């Protein structure tokens, strides 16, 4: 389990709305809570890691960024997809409110960021994932502009932060330059 290769997998975006995610409440109109897990990583991560609130290391870039735990059994932050934008976009319970998510975009910091002001950006994807012979590997994966691999890069409990955590980037291709210590995977949202 030293290393797993990354599935090679073909990603075909899926309608940004609720619909497209795993807990689809036609009654409401939304998905119902859900969590970003860590996928198919080359280094093994702990089953049920999910998504964390990390710091900014430039807090003038939105409130924070989302993460992925070290520990399956840490404090997860809930996402929810709300129709509310006449189109629709996923939101975090945190810091007090349902603040937005969005990709900073970009090469190498495309990361999660959380309440984002009026600045240009991308938008957070799901999609489907399907292997060279056509079939389809089981989940929701997110991602942009055709790429839904991410790079994991472990950054361990400080004081400030009081737990391990993965942060984690959109990378560009799959040739993407990684950086000192990260490996590939996917996020998975349930």
């Amino acid at each position: 389990l030293e290393a797993r290769a990354l599935p090679q997998v073909s990603a075909v975006a899926k309608p940004r709305a609720c619909s497209s995610y795993p807990t689809f409440d036609p009654a409401t109109g939304e998905a119902t809570e859900f969590i970003f897990y860590a996928d198919s990583t080359e280094e093994p991560v702990a089953p049920f890691a999910g998504s964390v609130v990390g710091k900014l290391a430039n807090p003038n870039l939105a409130i924070a960024r989302i993460g992925i735990a070290v520990r399956g059994d840490l404090a997860k932050v809930v996402t929810k997809c709300f129709p509310d934008g006449g189109e629709e976009g996923l939101r975090t319970r945190t810091h007090g409110d349902w603040r937005r998510l969005t990709l900073a975009g970009g090469e190498d910091e495309n990361i999660i960021l959380i309440g984002q002001g009026p600045v240009a950006h991308r938008p957070l994807t799901p999609h489907d994932h399907f292997f060279a012979n056509g079939t389809q590997q089981p989940g929701v994966f997110m991602g942009d502009n055709g790429s839904t691999t991410w790079a994991f890069s472990r950054k361990d409990a400080s004081a400030s932060e009081p737990f391990d955590q993965y942060e984690i980037r959109l990378l560009k291709s799959a040739d993407s330059p990684l950086r000192n210590g990260e490996f590939r995977g996917f996020v998975r949202a349930a």
